[PDB]
DNA sequence: CCGACGGCGCATCAGC
DNA sequence: GCTGATGCGC
DNA sequence: GTCGG
């Protein structure tokens, strides 16, 4: 907060473009812009001044201006009155529900938490579990709770296989005071860039979190990526914790540093980082960094021994996690 | 003025 | 069934 | 919507 009023607006605008407009570049434009301005250590006084930031542009600057002058932005207000827009916006807040579902659902008359609650049969497993946890999904997990769950997945994993190694990523890793969700990066000897790779691995751990009731519901699950719900065990007579999204990604043991870099994000930060890499003649993914130039065809992965080596290749000072919001 | 925008997992559907 | 696309997601 | 060619 400094320029919260600004970032908010951009955020709203970005939500619009993405849910309603289905103009994903404009969505990306708005968020980068909001993240840069969020790091900005001064209270912006004008658009021009914002313009000096990378990602802030001419339009966004006129807006910031009407904004600073009126405390508002018409276009937002006016969007705010559109009904089709409010439904989509509402619907898209349901996990599993995105731009196209929300429009067909709107088209078919489903448009409120009510319409939804009586039409579970028209949803997919995904959206049904999302409907189910609708407000919980919207709550911030505070840090002390994060410390509790970590402890659990960790302790649980050890139990399945001493060898497994799980690490809590996303906003947590970035030292946040409250996450949004739980992101678990996991590895095991047995599965490497050239392994006879075991689907047993993600499975047995998922299983183990189940039997312990940590894990309550499943959103998706492949042989390397699991996406579901978990929850902390409540004390006698104490009212239970909300349900949380938890993501567990299984990574080749060996491509760990690329793995952790990726899962720690931010998403904006990675977006920015991967881009700079291209610039620099590279192409970074969760597995490897590879040379990629002129012909556009990439080459063999360069060796890496730390997250650091990935910043090195691209000419960037190491940015510890706390510095990853963008 | 204009092409490109990070890179990839899992679910679902149609084509065959 | 498989392959490719599209949705929605991290 | 912006950026960089
Ligand atoms: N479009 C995205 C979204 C996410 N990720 C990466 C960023 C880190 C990891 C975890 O993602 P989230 O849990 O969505 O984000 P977070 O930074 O952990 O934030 P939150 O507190 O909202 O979970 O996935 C990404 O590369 N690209
Ligand atoms: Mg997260
Ligand atoms: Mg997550
Ligand atoms: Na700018
Ligand atoms: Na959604």
């Amino acid at each position: 907060t400094l320029n919260g009023g600004i970032t908010d607006m951009l955020t709203e605008l970005a939500n619009f473009e993405k849910n309603v407009s289905q103009a994903i570049h404009k969505y990306n434009a708005y968020r980068k812009a909001a993240s840069v301005i969020a790091k900005y250590p001064h209270k912006i006084k004008s658009g021009a001044e914002a313009k000096k930031l990378p990602g802030v542009g001419t339009k966004i600057a006129e807006k910031i201006d009407e904004f600073l002058a009126t405390g508002k932005l018409r276009k937002l207000e006016k969007i705010r009155q559109d009904d089709t827009s409010s439904s989509i916006n509402f619907l898209t807040r349901v996990s599993g529900i995105g731009p196209s579902a929300a429009r067909k659902f709107v088209d078919e008359g489903i448009k409120t938490l009510e319409d939804l609650r009586k039409n579970e049969d028209k949803l997919n497993h995904h959206q049904r579990i999302g409907l189910k946890y609708f407000g919980d999904f919207e709550k911030r997990i505070p840090r002390e709770e994060m410390l509790q769950m970590q402890d659990i997945v960790l302790n649980e994993v050890k139990k399945v296989d001493s060898e497994y190694i799980a690490t809590v990523c996303g906003s947590f890793r970035r030292g946040a005071e409250s996450s949004g969700d739980m992101d678990v990066l996991l590895t095991h000897p047995s599965f490497t860039s050239e392994s006879t790779k075991q689907p047993k691995l993600l499975h047995q751990v998922v299983e183990q979190l189940q039997k312990v009731h940590f894990i309550t519901d499943t959103l998706s699950k492949g042989e390397t990526k699991f996406m579901g719900v978990c929850q902390l065990p409540s004390k006698n007579d104490e009212k239970e914790y909300p349900h949380r999204r938890i993501d567990i990604r299984l990574i080749p043991k060996d491509q760990y540093y690329c793995g952790v870099l990726y899962f720690t994000g931010s998403d904006i930060f990675n977006k920015n980082m991967r881009a700079h890499a291209l610039e620099k003649g590279f192409t970074i993914n969760e597995y490897t960094i590879r040379p990629l130039g002129v012909t556009g065809v990439a080459g063999e992965p360069l060796p890496v021994d730390s997250e650091k080596d990935i910043f090195d290749y691209i000419q960037w000072k190491y940015r510890e996690p706390k510095d990853r919001s963008e």
